[PDB]
C-alpha cells in the first residue's frame, strides 16, 4: 500500500518537515496527490533557487509541460486570466495563458530560457509587459486556502513554499517513465532515492496544516 | 556550414523526397527552420500512423511541449480559436487553446493519452465537444499557403503531410540536448542517424514546392 511504501520517508509530519527543509536548501521534492485523483507524482522546485540544471532534469525526466504555480495575487499582477473561460478539464486545472519572457530569451524552450521566463513572472515587482503571450511556460493559479481548499499539486506547490518561508512561487512537472507512462508510487519513491528528493503527499500536507493550525 | 553538413542526407530535392517517403512509411523526420529564425530542429510525425512509442520518444528527447499542427479548416471545425487575441510572441506562433480528449484518457499527459487526444482532434469527423479545454496537447494553426506563406515548422509539418499524400495533420516537438539546451544542426544530424530519421530544412521545402509547382 501507499502508507506503507512512504513509511521509509518517515511519518506524515516528518515527510512534510523533510520536504520543507529540502526546499529551504534549494533542493526539489516529489509530491503525490490522492490515489483516487491523478495518482501522479510531480517534481516541485522553488522558483527562488531554480537553476538551469534543475529545469533540465524536469524536462528530461518529466512530461516537459513545466508549470509555474502562482498565487492569485501574482497572476493578477501579471494580467494572466484563465486560458479558457469555461474550463471543462477533469480537475479544472487553472491554466492561465502561456507566457514567455519578453526579454532575455530566444525561442523560449531551452532550460535556461524557461528559467528566465519563470523568474521574470515570479518577480514580486513584475508587470504584465515583462511577459509575452503565448509562450512555453504554463502558469497555474493556486486557489486561496491552498490544499485546505483544493487538493491539487498547484496548491501543494504554493503551500510548500509558504510553509518553508520562501517566496510563494514554485514549478511543477509530472514524473514520466521512459516508456511514456506516468510514474506511480514505486517509481516515484525510487526516483526520490536516486535524486535525494523527499516524497510526500497532499494528504500529508492537509493533516499537517490542520494540526499546526497553519493559515497562510 | 549547414548546406555542407546536410549534404550527406542528399541534395535539397532528395532531402525532401526522403522525408516524404519516411512519413509514408510511418517514420518520423527532423525539420530545421532557417538559421536566422529559430535555428531549431523539430521531430515531426504524421498523426495517421502515430504510436505511443513515437510520442514517448518525443517526450523523452524533446521539449515535451508536443504540438498538433492542423489546417485552419480543422482548427475551425474543432472550435479552437487562438489562445491569445493579441499574439506578441516573437514568431507569432499560432497556439490555439490547449486540448484534452474528452473521453478515453485520464490525466492527459501519458504518451498514450496524448496520442488519444491527437487522434481525436485530427479526426476528419471530429466535433468541438470531443475535446476538453484546457489540456496537455497544444494545437497550432498552419497558415494557408504553407511554407510558401510562412516559413514555420507549423507550416512545414502540414505541408509535409499533404506532399506525402497523408491526412493533413502532424505533430512536432523541438529536439533538446540532455543538458536542456536546444539541439543544433550537428546534434540534429547525429540524432537522425541514430534514429534513422531524414533531416531536411524549410528552405528545402520552399524551393521544392516552387520548382514542382506544388499547390496544396
Ligand atoms: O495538469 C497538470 C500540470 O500540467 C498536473 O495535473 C499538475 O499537477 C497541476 O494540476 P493539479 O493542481 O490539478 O493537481
Ligand atoms: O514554438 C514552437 C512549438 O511550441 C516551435 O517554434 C514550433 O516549431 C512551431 O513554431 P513555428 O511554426 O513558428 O516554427
Amino acid at each position: 500500500n501507499q502508507s506503507s511504501l512512504l513509511a521509509e520517508f518517515g511519518d506524515p509530519i516528518t515527510r512534510v518537515e523533510n520536504a520543507l527543509q529540502a526546499l529551504r536548501e534549494g533542493r526539489g521534492v516529489l509530491l503525490l496527490d490522492d490515489e483516487d485523483r491523478e495518482n501522479e507524482g510531480d517534481i516541485i522546485y522553488a522558483v527562488e533557487s531554480l537553476t538551469t540544471a534543475q529545469m533540465a532534469l524536469m524536462i528530461r525526466e518529466c512530461s516537459g509541460i513545466v508549470c509555474l504555480c502562482l498565487t492569485e495575487a501574482q497572476a493578477d499582477r501579471l494580467a494572466l486570466p484563465p486560458m479558457v473561460v469555461n474550463n471543462n478539464s477533469a480537475n479544472q486545472t487553472a491554466f492561465t495563458v502561456s507566457i514567455e519572457a519578453k526579454h532575455g530569451v530566444t525561442t523560449g524552450v531551452s532550460a535556461q530560457d524557461r528559467v528566465t521566463t519563470i523568474k521574470t513572472a515570479a518577480n514580486p515587482q513584475a508587470k504584465p509587459e515583462d511577459l509575452a503571450r503565448p509562450g512555453h511556460v504554463f502558469p497555474l493559479r493556486a486557489r486561496a486556502g491552498g490544499v485546505l481548499a483544493r487538493r491539487g499539486h498547484t496548491e501543494g506547490t504554493v503551500d510548500l513554499m509558504q510553509m518553508a518561508g520562501l517566496q510563494p512561487a514554485g514549478v511543477l512537472c509530472e514524473l514520466t517513465n521512459p516508456d511514456g507512462s506516468m510514474a506511480k508510487t514505486p517509481e516515484i519513491i525510487e526516483f526520490g532515492k536516486l535524486h535525494n528528493m523527499p516524497v510526500l503527499t497532499i494528504e500529508d500536507m492537509v493533516q499537517y496544516r490542520i494540526q499546526f493550525d497553519l493559515k497562510l
